[PDB]
């Protein structure tokens, strides 16, 4: 029923990381740890951009799909 946004190629590099930066920052937050990769990613590795993107990519694109086909019925039930 109604998808729920997967990944984002950021998504997917926040997890990674987190623990490593964390790692060293068992100070920061979720919210600050998490600003540092909000950033990083951008100027991330481009070449690791890639693989991250064709996950994201592939779960959100098939979201995006069910999801206009979970709202263009429901209701109307009539075509």
């Amino acid at each position: 029923n109604a998808p729920k946004r997967p990944p984002s190629a950021f998504f997917l590099f926040c997890s990674e990381y987190r623990p490593k930066i964390k790692g060293e920052h068992p100070g920061l937050s979720i919210g600050d740890v998490a600003k540092k990769l909000g950033e990083m990613w951008n100027n991330t590795a481009a070449d690791d951009k890639q693989p991250y993107e064709k996950k994201a990519a592939k779960l959100k694109e098939k979201y995006e799909k069910d999801i206009a086909a979970y709202r263009a019925k429901g209701k109307p039930d009539a075509a």
